[PDB]
């Protein structure tokens, strides 16, 4: 099947500023969630997970449709947590209706990188609300408990390769690990409501042990506090994903160009965008508006 992008009608970068701007208000007003971490990381997270079910090879799942909105994907084990992302959307849904929800829950995504002082990821309009019966089946997003192989080969099906992977895994950099959620508990660095670098040098520095949480999951956890999944510590086992966590560990807008280039593709992974469709927009952060 192919989607193709249809802009709500008559809407330009300017009304979906306005969504941008809502939900960016909204972060910084409701501060207290999750210990005070904020809405970002879920948000980030989301975005995700709701882009993350495509399959490259049939063009299911995916950004397009909105589908989180239905129980089988929202109910997903895998997507626990991501209804706090989405209760925070509600009202922001209700201002602007004309959106779609797939491209709300990505436009939260991109919101929220960027109000975290992120890198600016552009971001296009015109995902289409599909039925229910398009909602991608459960057990499409990773598992976390596999090696680098797995990651590599989970990966494939969304047509990232290993710098985009290791890239997009630096946001978990953000937000944290919780127990009753994934079974797995603890934050990954200290600036976890702020987009930087982190989880690169964390990896790289921390002296990490191999233990196992109250679930009897193992996970890799340092003095400092934070964790490290083993799909994250991963990264550092495997030669070739070595190399580009030192790459960003070293220079932090390489690290800030390529995360906003596979987030976008990420986002945009099954889309087909008209050749006359709007050039991808650039929201201006709060800060930049004076807002
Ligand atoms: C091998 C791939 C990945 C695995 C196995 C994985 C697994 C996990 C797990 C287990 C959690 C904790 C959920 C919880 O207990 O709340 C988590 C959190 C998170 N992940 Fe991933 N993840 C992966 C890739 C990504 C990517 C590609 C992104 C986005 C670019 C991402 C963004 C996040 C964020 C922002 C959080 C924190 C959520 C919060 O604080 O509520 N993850 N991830």
């Amino acid at each position: 099947l192919v989607h193709v992008a249809s802009v709500e009608k008559g809407r330009s970068y300017e009304d979906f500023q306005k969504v941008y701007n809502a939900i960016a208000l909204k972060l910084r007003e409701d501060d207290e969630y999750d210990n005070y971490i904020g809405y970002g990381p879920v948000l980030v997270r989301l975005a995700w997970h709701t882009s993350g079910t495509w399959d490259k090879h049939d063009n299911t799942g995916g950004s397009y449709g909105g589908t989180y909105r239905f129980k089988k994907e929202f109910n997903d084990p895998s997507n626990a947590g991501l209804q706090n992302g989405f209760k925070f959307l509600e009202p922001i849904h209700k201002e602007f209706p004309w959106i779609s929800s797939g491209d709300l829950f990505s436009l939260g995504g991109v919101t929220a990188v960027q109000e975290m002082q992120g890198p600016k990821i552009p971001w296009r309009c015109g995902r289409v609300d599909t039925p229910e019966d398009t909602t991608p089946d459960n057990g499409r997003l990773p598992d976390a408990d596999k090696d680098a192989d797995y990651v590599r080969t989970f990966f494939q099906r969304l047509n990232m390769n290993d710098r985009e992977v290791v890239a997009l895994m630096g946001a978990h950099a953000l937000g944290k690990t919780h127990l009753k959620r994934s079974g797995y508990e603890g934050p990954w660095g200290a600036a976890n409501n702020v987009f930087t670098n982190e989880f690169y040098l964390n990896l790289l520095n921390e002296d990490w042990k191999l233990e196992k949480n109250d679930a009897n999951n193992e996970q890799w956890d340092s003095k400092s506090g934070y964790m490290m999944l083993p799909t994250d510590y991963s990264l550092i086992q495997d030669p070739k994903y070595l190399s580009i966590v030192k790459e960003y560990a070293n220079d932090q807008d390489k690290f800030f160009k390529d995360f906003s280039k596979a987030f976008e593709k990420l986002l945009e992974n099954g889309i087909t965008f008209p050749k006359d469709a709007p050039s991808p927009f650039i929201f201006k952060t709060l800060e930049e508006q004076g807002l």
